[PDB]
């Protein structure tokens, strides 16, 4: 299982 997140502001 692969878990990310990505937030670019």
């Amino acid at each position: 299982q692969y878990n990310n997140e990505n937030n670019f502001v």
